């Protein structure tokens, strides 16, 4: 028998170990599902989804002693017991005062998880937590130092209610999470909280990838966005795709310590477009436009910084700073210019200001059409909040165009009966 049909676990060389397809997936086929391993919450949602199944649901129930952890029912409640149990009492006693980091709080469920179960779960038939790569020796100073940084936190906040193993286990298992970890976002792209799928984790890096990841609660799903030939390595995209050669690859080899060689990463085509320059008397000079491309992705960390001693109010105006600064060299359909709309838009979301959310979405979404594949996840969301905005905005002409555009693409990533494709629907009826 076959662990998943029409799939098997090989080894892809220069890139360890890999997913092969057995028969060919044609676009929109659902490859395989995978149950989250495990999984938490982001703080940020509790209250406003199941803190066990991710549900999005109006009156929740809450855990009864610490009235922080909300459920669908009684059986959402005990499926996470084992999990909230460890933090539960914690969160009575410390109030704000008990803040693990995300990805801290996911590795104690994976602690809990490994001590219950040691065999292996559902969500690893090809590929299981144990056996996750950890580049160990890869690893510089300052990654070292975060891990570190980690395993103290881990033992401040769960000391009293989990037995741990040594510290070099507890520095593998951070850095497995790391090159193997999963967020779970939800229709309009915002973060819902971080998982392992051991199954999805098998899957190699491609910039022109053959499949995309969505979520169906926290149940992962891999469904086709090109043919898949037998016999072919299945690639999913770690990254945000929108960037040129060189940012992706920065990333890639920050986080997962290797370099891409992808047809788009060897040949570079789009780059040109994505670092678009505007047409004028001079034009930029190559120098002048290295020093735009370092003052953009500068801009980039200096709005991150922010969040800490900026209001939503002032974040928008290092958007509206950057967009105008930028603006003298690139064009409004350069990706530097269009992260920095991206964010203000998300800003203007915030702070209820629908026009200017609105006007944002309107610059970025031709631009993200071009930059991002046919089936792209972050040109649906984009479709979609523009046409939730203009629905709130009493335009339901343009707003079930964009809904439309949007379910078009989500058909395909998600599936056409999909519980996102449903409500959708039900928004252009009512
Ligand atoms: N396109 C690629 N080129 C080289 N190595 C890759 C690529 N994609 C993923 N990898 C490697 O795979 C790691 C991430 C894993 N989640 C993927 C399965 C991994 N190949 C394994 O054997 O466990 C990365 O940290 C790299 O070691
Ligand atoms: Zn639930
Ligand atoms: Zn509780
Ligand atoms: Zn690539």
């Amino acid at each position: 028998a076959e662990a998943r049909g029409g799939l098997e676990r090989f080894c892809s060389a220069g890139k360890g170990r890999g997913l092969r397809a057995l028969r060919p997936f044609h676009v929109g086929d659902l490859l395989f599902s995978c149950p989250a391993y495990a999984c938490v919450l982001t703080v940020g949602e509790r209250g406003h989804h199941c803190e066990c199944c991710f549900a999005r649901k109006e009156g929740l129930s809450k855990c009864g002693r610490c009235k922080q952890a909300f459920y669908c029912d009684v059986e959402c409640q005990k499926e996470d017991w084992p999990l909230h149990k460890l933090e539960c009492s914690s969160m009575v006693v410390l109030g704000e005062n008990w803040n693990p980091s995300e990805t801290v709080r996911l590795t104690a469920r994976i602690l809990a998880k490994q001590k219950i179960h040691p065999e292996r779960t559902p969500s690893e038939k090809l590929l299981a937590v144990r056996e996750f790569e950890s580049h160990l020796d890869k690893l510089d100073n300052e990654k070292k130092d975060l891990i570190q940084s980690d395993i103290a936190a881990l033992h401040q906040f769960y000391s009293k209610y989990l037995e741990f193993p040594d510290h070099s286990s507890l520095v593998v298992l951070f850095a497995q999470v790391n090159c193997n970890g999963f967020t779970i976002e939800d229709e309009e792209l915002s973060h819902l909280g971080s998982a392992i799928f051991p199954d999805v984790a098998l899957m190699n890096h491609s910039c022109c990838p053959n499949v995309i990841v969505t979520y169906k609660g926290t149940l992962a799903e891999v469904r086709a966005v090109q043919e898949i030939h037998p016999g072919d390595e299945v690639f999913t995209s770690y990254i945000d795709l929108l960037y040129p050669t060189e940012d992706r690859n920065d990333r890639l080899r920050d986080s997962y310590f290797f370099t891409c060689e992808c047809r788009e990463c060897t040949t570079k085509d789009k780059d040109k477009a994505k670092v678009e320059v505007r047409k004028l008397s001079s034009p930029p000079q190559a120098e002048a436009i290295r020093d735009m491309v370092r003052y953009a992705r500068n801009v980039i960390e200096e709005f991150r910084r922010a969040k800490h001693y900026k209001s939503p109010s002032e974040l928008l105006e290092i958007c509206e700073l950057s967009q105008e600064k930028m603006s003298s060299v690139f064009e409004d359909s350069n990706v530097y210019m269009l992260h920095m709309m991206y964010q203000a838009m998300g800003v203007c979301l915030y702070m209820q200001d629908w026009e200017g959310a609105l006007k944002y979405g309107q610059k970025i979404i031709k631009p993200y059409s071009k930059h991002y594949p046919v089936y792209s996840l972050n040109v649906a969301s984009m479709w979609l909040k523009l046409g939730r905005l203009y629905m709130g905005l009493e335009n339901k002409a343009a707003g079930e165009k964009a809904l439309k555009k949007a379910i078009a693409i989500m058909e395909v990533a998600h599936g056409k009966d999909h519980p996102y494709i449903s409500e959708i629907k039900q928004e252009i009826e009512s």
